[PDB]
């Protein structure tokens, strides 16, 4: 949770319109409640918090909260070579780092690894 507010507020701090309220991030968290048992709880808070705050955002703004909290959330899941995987792929979208994933199981990898390869950074 705590993570997820710093992030808001990193983009609040970027643009004035795209502020963060804490009230309302307490008020989304308690209707998460009113709508392996912790990582069920997880899973509905980043899913909500999603729901309710991408609205506020732009399209180019969304699809960076929505790749954001689906990389933190996997850096909390998965291995360390996952995680490694998801860095490069950032990097070679990035044009920074440009190299070999640790590519194994994590099926939607290969997904991702055909969305890049014909080039098509959109999907």
């Amino acid at each position: 949770s705590v993570k997820i507010f710093s992030m808001l507020e990193k983009f609040g701090q970027f643009h004035w319109f795209y502020g963060i309220s804490i009230g309302q991030f307490l008020s989304c968290f308690k209707r998460v409640f009113i709508k392996t048992r912790v990582d069920e709880i997880l899973w509905l808070l980043y899913q909500e918090v999603y729901c309710q705050f991408s609205t506020a955002l732009d399209k180019k703004f969304k699809m960076i909260m929505a790749m954001t909290m689906f990389c933190l959330y996997k850096f909390d899941i998965e291995s360390e070579q996952y995680k490694e995987a998801v860095l490069t792929m950032i990097g070679v979208l990035s044009e920074s780092s440009d190299g070999v994933p640790k590519l194994t199981t994590n099926d939607d990898l290969r997904y991702l690894w055909d969305y890049v390869t014909t080039k098509s950074y959109i999907s």
